[PDB]
C-alpha cells in the first residue's frame, strides 16, 4: 500500500563540465503531492528528474526520501519507478516483478489493472490492444511496483490531442486516489495547469518560482512565468511611471490609487496584461482601463476570437470568447480590467505586481 | 505583378497500386482566395497538392490553371512556387532567377524584401540573421518569381507557438495584399480558420467539405467535420428522437417545434453541441436546455476552465471562460444553447442539424 512520502532537494546542483544544468536547486516536494516541472527545453527540469531517480548523480547537493538521505544510492533502492515515453498485459504489468512470489504478483497485477480499469484486457497482448489502451498499461506497470515517489518525464508527447487529454486526466485521477507523491516533468504549460498540484518554472537551471495553478497563474512573480503559462501570451508593453498613471509609445493608463511603483516614478517598468483579461465595448469588470484602436488581424477559431489590435505604436492580442469575426481595419475600443494587471521591473523583470 | 489565377480540380484520382490516396476530388480555387486543405494524416491533402505542383501526375482527372490544362505539364511550366518545412539574403531570395536578368533581379529582390519587411536583413547571412526571421526570407523567395499559385505544405510545423502564429498572420496579410492564388496544406484546424478564406476538409482521400471557417464551424456537414475542427472537440452523444425531446443513456431534451427529426422519430441518431455552447447556471441565450450532472474532472488552464460533466452514462466538456477551478464531485447545472446544436444521421453521419 503505497505511502505519502516527502522529498527534498538540497542545494541541488549539476554540471557537465563547464556547463550549469541545474544551479542550486532548493526544493520541497510535499509528501502525497502532485507536484510537476514546467520549463523549456535546456531549462534543466530532465536533468533534475534523472538525479532523483539516481540515474545521475549531483554535482554538489543532496536529495531526501523521508528522512533518508538517498543521494548515493541506486535508483533500485529508491522506491521509485520511472514513466517516458509480445507480451500479454498481465505479463507486461507482472514483468517488474526481480524476484518476485507468484502469490504475490496476482494480487498486484489485479491490484494495478484494475485502478488503470483495464482488468478486462489482462489476458491480450499490445497491438490487439483494441479494447483498450497500450498507455494505461504502461501507469499500471508503474504502479504495480508500489513506489515512494513516481517520475514521469514528458509520458503523454505522441499522443493525439483528444486522447493526451484523457491521459491527463486518467493520471491526475489515479494519482489523487494513490496519494503517491509525484514529480511531473514536460514543457506543455497546459498539461501542467491540468496535472499539478503545485508547478515549479524552470529556466537556464534555476527555479523561478513554485505554487499552485492559481498561484504562478494570477501572480507569477517575473516577466518568464508570467509569460510562460496561458497562451496567447501575457501581452508585456514597455512604460514609464508618470505620476497615477502609465505612459506607453502612444498610450496612457490612469492609475487608481494600487501605485506601488512610488519607487519608480519616472523611470521605466514594464506593463502587464493577459489577453483574457481585456476586451471591447459593446460586447462586469469592476475597475477598468480604456484605449482606442485599430484592429490589425484576426484570428476566428470559432470558439474564440483573439484580436491584434495596435496600441499605439504596439499591438496587443485581446481574447473574446465565440467566434466574432470582425474584420481588420475598424477601430475598437478596448478595455482593461486594472485588477488583472502586473507591472515587472525592467532589469530584474521581478514582479513589482 | 501577380495575377489572379482560378484552379480547377477535376474528377482527380490517384492511387498507388491499389491504395487510393485521393479520390475523385472536384475542387474550383476561387481567383486570388486562400484555400486551406485541412485533414489529419494519410487524409490526402499533400498528395492533392504534389499534383497541383506537377511533382506528382494523377492516375486520372485534370488539372486547370485559368482555361489552361496544365495537367500534364512539367512544374516549372506552371507558374508556382512550392513552400515547405552560405548564402546572403539577397542572394538566397535572387537564386529562383534560372536566365534571369540582373536589372529584373534586383527590382524583384527589393520588392519581396519590402513585402516581407526584410529590405534591411538583404546584406545579412542566415545564421546571422538575429535582426528578423529566416523564415520571412523564405517567404520572400517564394513570391520574388511572381507565381500564379501559391502552394505550401506544413510550413511552420516546426516554430515556437508564439512565432507560429506570428507567421500565420504575416502569411495571410502578404496573400490578402498580393491576392495570389493560395492553396494550404496543414493538419492544424487552428491554423486553417486563422488563414483560409475557405477551408476544405478532407478525410480517406475524400472532400467532405468545403466553405468559409464560419460555415464549416457553425455548419458542418458530418460528424468528422464537426468534430475536426473546435477543441476541445464537440460532443457527441448517442440518443434517440421521441415526441418532441431526444433521449441518451440518462438524460432528455425538450426539442422545440426545430424537430426536423421528424423522419427519425422512434430512430436514435447523433446529438451534437460544443462544450463553447454550453455553460453552468450561476456564471445569454435566447433558447436553452438543462441537465443537472456532477463536475468528474477540471482543467483550469487559467484563461480557460473546461469541466468534464457527467450527463447520465455519458460524459461531456463544458468550457468556461476564465479561471473557475470549481471542485470535482460538486454538481452543477448545465445550460444548452439549443440554437448551437447539431443532430447526425448515425449510420452515414450526415448532418441533419
Ligand atoms: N551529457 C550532457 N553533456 C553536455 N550537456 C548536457 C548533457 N545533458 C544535458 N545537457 C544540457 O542540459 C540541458 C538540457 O536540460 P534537460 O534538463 O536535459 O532539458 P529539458 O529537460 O529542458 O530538455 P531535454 O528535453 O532536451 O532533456 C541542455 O542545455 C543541454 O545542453
Ligand atoms: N508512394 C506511396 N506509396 C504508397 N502509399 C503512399 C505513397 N504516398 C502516399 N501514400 C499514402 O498516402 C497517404 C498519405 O497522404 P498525404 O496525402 O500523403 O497525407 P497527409 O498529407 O495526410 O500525410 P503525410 O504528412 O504523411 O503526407 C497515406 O495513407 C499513405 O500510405
Amino acid at each position: 500500500v503505497i505511502k505519502m512520502v516527502e522529498v527534498k532537494l538540497e542545494n541541488l546542483t549539476k554540471r557537465f563540465g563547464n556547463f550549469t544544468a541545474v544551479n542550486k536547486l532548493n526544493l520541497t516536494i510535499k509528501d502525497g503531492e502532485f507536484l510537476v516541472l514546467l520549463g523549456p527545453s535546456g531549462c534543466g527540469k530532465t536533468t533534475t528528474l534523472r538525479m532523483i531517480a539516481g540515474l545521475e548523480e549531483p554535482t554538489e547537493g543532496r536529495i531526501y526520501f523521508g528522512d533518508r538521505d538517498v543521494t548515493y544510492l541506486p535508483p533500485k533502492d529508491r522506491n521509485i519507478s520511472m514513466v517516458f515515453q509480445h507480451m500479454t498485459v498481465y505479463e507486461n504489468i507482472a514483468f517488474p516483478l526481480k524476484k518476485f512470489p507468484k502469490d504475490e504478483i496476482d494480487k498486484r497485477v489485479r491490484w494495478a489493472a484494475e485502478l488503470l480499469q483495464i482488468e478486462e484486457l489482462l489476458n491480450r497482448y499490445p497491438a490487439q490492444l483494441s479494447g483498450g489502451q497500450r498507455q494505461r498499461v504502461a501507469v499500471a506497470r508503474a504502479i504495480v511496483v508500489e513506489p515512494d515517489v513516481l517520475l514521469m518525464d514528458e509520458p503523454l508527447s505522441n499522443l493525439d490531442a483528444k486522447l493526451r487529454v484523457a491521459m491527463r486526466a486518467e493520471i491526475k485521477k489515479l494519482q489523487q486516489k494513490l496519494k503517491v507523491t509525484t514529480i511531473y516533468v514536460t514543457h506543455d504549460q497546459v498539461e501542467a495547469m491540468t496535472m499539478g498540484d503545485r508547478i515549479a518554472v524552470m529556466n537556464r537551471g534555476q527555479l523561478l518560482q513554485i505554487g499552485s495553478p492559481t498561484e504562478v497563474y494570477l501572480r507569477p512573480n517575473s516577466v518568464f512565468v508570467a509569460t510562460f503559462i496561458g497562451a496567447p501570451e501575457m501581452n508585456i508593453l514597455e512604460v514609464s511611471v508618470g505620476d497615477g498613471y502609465l505612459e506607453g509609445r502612444g498610450f496612457r493608463i490612469e492609475l487608481p490609487q494600487m501605485d506601488l511603483l512610488k519607487d519608480y516614478v519616472g523611470k521605466t517598468v514594464l506593463f502587464g496584461i493577459r489577453p483574457e483579461h481585456m476586451t471591447v465595448e459593446g460586447v462586469h469588470m469592476k475597475r477598468t482601463a480604456r484605449l482606442i484602436g485599430k484592429v490589425d488581424f484576426v484570428e476566428a477559431l470559432g470558439t474564440d476570437t483573439i484580436l491584434h489590435v495596435k496600441f499605439g505604436d504596439e499591438l496587443v492580442k485581446v481574447k473574446l470568447p465565440g467566434h466574432i469575426p470582425i474584420e481588420p481595419g475598424r477601430e475598437v475600443k478596448v478595455i482593461m480590467d486594472l485588477d488583472m494587471i502586473h507591472v515587472f521591473d525592467k532589469d530584474t523583470e521581478k514582479a513589482i505586481v
